[PDB]
């Protein structure tokens, strides 16, 4: 089995997707092994660039193909080159852009964590072997990042394995095991925008709702209800039209629920205290003054939205 | 003819396209068949990637084009190999990434149910045979499917058959009939968000949209209701703006028709009780408190959306 | 001059663009043409794919280029094949996606019927001509429709013709006319989803507008018309965000209009009634009671919009 | 020097881009020139298609490539041929589609005029020279306008001349000149729908909120101002969503801006009116009566918009 | 090591993208480089045009390939040439148009200045050098600037350097440094289009909120407090979908939010006046008159927005 240890050299990290939960990688990958020494002029390492490295494999040069397992489409490679040493040793390098692929769950929105990671086998040699993993994603830790959407807690961690392709007919019958290897990096959310732009405003609209139960008149306070609710609409569809999609409810889409069933809620309580007495006009005293039952009643229905 | 078994491996289903009844696969494509026996170097069975099986062809190696039927534009193909056996065994493997259509109802919306096709002939030979099908669709069941935006039923099914092509000469003069594979996917969409996030708000705006009726002046009343109106606009546009375009209606977009249908019931009989009398301002008693006749008398006409 | 006759196969017409005035067609085309006698391997016609075309043609085989004259950029084709027959029966083969366009009126909006055309031109020889054309729409007349935007009328037309260019130079002086294919399929767009989810609401809601007039006091009047108003804003955003880009009004716009119209003549009306009089606060008794010259005066001018 | 002249076939001007200040052209190019006489199959001219032109300039056939200088990325070329006159005539021709780039003004919009242009130069040879010049726009003038964004003045200006370029060094020392191609056409935008469909409803909206003087009440003045307000929200939100993103204001924005400044400067008079007395609630008997300075006051400073 | 120099055309700096923080540049590279000496026809320099430069690449000529280290993805290269002096000089010429990358903060939106680079290395030679760069940014300074987006301060700034890349095998064991040409221009953001339409119109909006305090009704100030409430709302979904997405908030943002905070201060006020006092309906008089306290209270923390 050929040795080969590939060195991973990661650019940037964009480009998210959260509906197909993609994301994307533009880096360097070097692969590098070993074969039968060769005469190159002079006797310096020879280069070959793009277009010449086909006439070398037509010519018989080995250059195996190297398959980013996760990669959604084919990735976007720029130069490439392979570079022969003398000695047998053989290098190659290419520029590369692509869009991976992982499990990513953002049901913990603005305070999602997740992990980009890359995998690599080769595409047609099970019989051909890593060696070893080397990650450089020498962008940084403890520096700009609040200019950065995503924080790195850094530095990559990788782990060369073995899969078994069960149904997969392979050069010797005994032999389907293929090398993989797996990059890892982890990266936290930038949460200040969401914090400062969504989730607060939410909080204080949702908060204003409450002092509904401060106007005087029966009829204000239905009539006002009817106007927080046009409100929580405007602010669902600002809501859902900045933020990324998901098939599933954010915690920020919870808070925009409870805004809607509080008002409700409200609109519920009014209508009873003007019904619940022994008259026509005698609101029920005691509760049109629930100021302070709503408010806190929430913050404890609001403290299991984290249970 | 030619015996030709296809395994088809699914990585990833995604990309639904509503209004194109379009949906993306991420897969690999296996295929063999067996010819006339080889020599290769030491008697390992040969491996020839990308570029090199073109030269393979050239020199007379039968490779056969099989098109995808339902794929809508090239499809994307990544790396690909020939294993040449000297016993005359010949796999071809290759990645691919297409776009493919199917026959798409999504009038049932939330709580469809889709199946994504693969179907797939030689392109030019009706004079070769597909020996038998396996899809290998090992993503899994009963996992992550809350992080999924579909569910799948699973395992997929198979089914080679022939299609008659009557208008396309043929190498002979009687033979007309293409091989065709056909793979099946069930899938149901994960109807939560839009059930909370949607459906439910909904019908929070629709029922308080009743309590308009508990309004003492008639005055509050018909005011009141050009609001509950503009609600459900900006609902509208709301709901329009983030849920999949279609040319038909879905269930939702019945729900919002009703809002609309209740809201103008209401405001025609909140201004027939005021002149439905017999002086100036005597609305008629019974009538305005149908509080309880349109919620009902909603929910009735609300089951036969279901019928 | 050389007898070419063509078949094109139309699979999927989707994609329509309606500010560009293109669509998108999937489909084969199949063209024929009979040559010099030929020796092929057996004596069974032979059949050559993809790469293996151009190796053909440099070797000096003529495959004439034919051009889709209305596409809009270079169409995606997929597979092709040649077929060739020893007794000089020539048949190309190729799976195609495209961009056309055609001159198209949206004007008359939910209710337009469009054509989408095919046009087939030789690229650079005028001096070999096309002599039949059959289209093979099997997609279906009468069945799903309601699952799909366009209803065809089918099948589809075709028509051989030919075109001069003058300001081309040709091969000979007097020769300057190219045969032209031109296939035509008709279509009426699936009205139902406007219908229902816009032309009604947005009449529910021009209605409910008039329903200002039933109000007792003016203030209560002039009040209520400003939120009328921004209700026919709101409308006009959800209207105009959801549905296709156009240069031009269409009958959706113009009912917008109205509805801006209508509740403007009101806001005149409204003030006039309150000041056109003989004290401060005398109503002109008759007009504030014009809630049956509107809804039927606009009905009128509401029957002028289709004369 | 080489005599190449050059005729441009126009077919489509379409997708303006109005931030990138861009705009798609389909077209075919011809170009011809004449080199020594050649010897071709019986005597007739040779037609050469697509990939059979590389061949011929590998052994040795000239070809210059002709650059489109304001084109923005490489331009989507579809068939090409060259027609080889055995007296030495040359003739390339190629359909082309690309987006072109020019200098555009979208500051007086709706009735902006712009033009399209083309600029072809030799990307190599300064050492050869356009003789002449044109452009075939065989669209129409006065036709399908209404059906169409853009009128076009037609037909199309042609102009060759000569560009010097100072930093690039050439095959000889003194000449540093290429002979530059330059097409114009000029457009009007088609101001219907902008017209009728926002510039009209604006102007209601922002006359109607005039109609804010002739409520009775100081509450009532002041608190429909707020709804006023909104309602030019909404719009603005309407109007930019909608119409093309530009880094400057048009007169639409403009016009917008004004409505805001009338709806604050009236609160301010407003409020003025409540408190420039003598007591507590006499409101200013003359000023609350600018029903008619306000109307006048802003078709004057709505005609210096105009200066 | 081989000098190489280069100059830089830049054309056309656009499509900005905050989110990825990249930007397209258009233009032409040209490198130039002295070999040994060369027979070519005539004596006259040599031009190779386009495919043509592969032919000469196979046959043994050097052309180093030169990267851009920040484009993201393959730039679209149009045509390329190669003109060969006899005296050894080699000249090569592109067109470019790429996505390039850089460190970009947005933070003091509409008033931002960033800076558009461009970063050349050699893409497999260590062991070969520039020798100078020189662009030419021949757009123009004081010209159309309020008809572009960006201001370019100009001209652009260059910089020669060595890169050492630690982790990278090399042609010899001590030799691992590459020659890196960085090129930078500067500008500013054209503020006017989000004075005028932004910042001005959501000035006056927060200002007008502040007239809630010069109504006469308790009922009055807390009702009309909701509406302003939602139009902020409004305001804030207009503006974020018109204006650049970004991980961060912009000085507009915290205006928003500002508004938010006073209409919110407001509520707790109003509400507050009312019930502290000492019978029932007992407006703090004083305090309901901070008509004043609140529009400077606020232009105080309104001038630590700039601190
Ligand atoms: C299932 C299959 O086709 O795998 C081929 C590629 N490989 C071995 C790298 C995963
Ligand atoms: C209609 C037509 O051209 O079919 C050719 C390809 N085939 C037989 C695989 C569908
Ligand atoms: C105008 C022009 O160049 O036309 C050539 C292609 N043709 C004849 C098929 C339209
Ligand atoms: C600056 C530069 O590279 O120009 C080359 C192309 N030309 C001469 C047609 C503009
Ligand atoms: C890290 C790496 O792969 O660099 C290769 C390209 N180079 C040397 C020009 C930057």
């Amino acid at each position: 089995p050929v040795d080969v240890s590939v060195s991973i050299f990661i650019n940037k990290i964009y480009g998210v997707n959260t509906l197909e939960q993609t994301y994307k990688v533009d880096g360097y990958i070097v692969a590098q092994w070993t074969g039968k020494p060769r005469k190159t002029p002079g006797d310096k390492p020879l280069i070959v660039e793009n277009t010449q490295i086909e006439r070398w494999i037509n010519n018989g040069l080995w250059v195996p193909a190297l398959e980013f397992i996760n990669v959604v489409g084919s990735p976007d490679t720029g130069n490439k080159r392979l570079m022969l040493f003398p000695d047998g040793r053989v290098i190659y390098n290419a520029r590369f852009l692509g869009s991976f692929s992982n499990d990513m769950d953002f049901r913990l929105f603005p305070f999602d964590r997740q992990q980009f990671v890359l995998e690599l086998e080769p595409f047609s040699y099970n019989n051909q072997q890593l060696r070893f993993s080397d990650i450089q994603v020498y962008t940084e830790n403890i520096d700009n990042e609040e200019i950065d959407e995503w924080w790195i807690r850094g530095k990559a961690s990788t782990h060369i394995s073995d899969i078994r392709y069960d149904h997969l007919s392979s050069v010797q019958p005994n032999q389907n095991e293929f090398s993989r290897i797996t990059v890892r990096i982890d990266a936290v959310r930038n949460p200040s925008y969401y914090l400062w732009s969504f989730i607060l405003p939410l909080g204080l609209i949702i908060a204003a709702s409450w002092s509904v139960f401060w106007l005087e008149s029966f009829s204000e306070r239905l009539q006002t209800s009817f106007t927080l609710m046009l409100t929580v609409v405007a602010y669902a569809f600002y809501t859902s039209n900045i933020l990324p999609r998901l098939p599933y409810t954010t915690v920020i889409d919870q808070m925009i629920i409870a805004g809607y069933g509080s008002i409700f809620a409200a609109i519920l309580l009014i209508i009873f205290a003007h019904h619940r007495q022994a008259n026509g006009v005698e609101d029920d005293l005691l509760i049109q003054r629930c100021r302070l039952a709503f408010p806190l009643g929430f913050l404890a229905i609001g403290c299991v939205l984290v249970i």
